[PDB]
Order: C-alpha cells, then sequence, then structure tokens
C-alpha cells in the first residue's frame, strides 16, 4: 500500500481502474498513464510522453 | 529524428514496431516500454516499473 498504491499487495485485488492510484500495483488495473490519452494510446507506449496537466493533450493524435 | 526516434517527422512512418527507436514518435508504432513485458501489461501501464536489464520480469506477472 506505498505512497503510489493503496491496494492490498496479496494479489487478490479487482480495483480494475476504479482506484485513485497513481502507479497501481494491481494486474486487474490497466489505467493510462495520462489524462490526455487512452490506454491505448501509441506514441506513450514506449513511456509516457505528456505533460503531467491533466486535460488535453498537444504531443498526442 | 530526435536521439530517441530516428523516424521521419511529417507524420508519414508506417515503422509499426519495426524500428530500434527508444521511444518512437510515430503514430503507427506501439512497442513495450520493456523487454520483459509485453505493450499490454496491466502494471505497467501507468508507467514502466521494470528495471531494464531486458530479459525477463520478476514485478509481472
Ligand atoms: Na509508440
Ligand atoms: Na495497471
Ligand atoms: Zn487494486
Ligand atoms: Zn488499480
Ligand atoms: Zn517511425
Ligand atoms: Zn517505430
Amino acid at each position: 500500500m506505498d505512497p503510489n498504491c493503496s491496494c492490498a499487495t496479496d494479489g487478490s485485488c479487482s480495483c480494475a481502474g476504479s482506484c485513485k492510484c497513481k502507479q497501481c500495483k494491481c494486474t486487474s488495473c490497466k489505467k493510462s498513464c495520462c489524462s490526455c490519452c487512452p490506454v491505448g494510446c501509441a506514441k506513450c507506449s514506449q513511456g509516457c510522453i505528456c505533460k503531467e496537466a491533466s486535460d488535453k493533450c498537444s504531443c498526442c493524435a
């Protein structure tokens, strides 16, 4: 339940993207690296390239 | 054609994952953030958590 994930660390959590974690450690959870892109974004797959403002981004299509 | 992507920067590239880029800027390309996980890995979607050794990882299922 490190600063970045508040979940149980025993493998059992089913948060599946409804958590508020920054960097969730649950295998059920596939949230995006940013608020401006879907989790599937091609330009961000090797690493997030956006500025963490939130809102909406100019670097991805 | 920055240090991290060698592609043409005009939108036209169709490398689609056959490039050697570290952080490819082409919208056709969906390579993984690491060598030990598929691009779809749940634990790495908000940010890569693995150690860049390459090989195979202990943090993801
Ligand atoms: Na990409
Ligand atoms: Na995740
Ligand atoms: Zn969880
Ligand atoms: Zn979660
Ligand atoms: Zn390319
Ligand atoms: Zn590429």
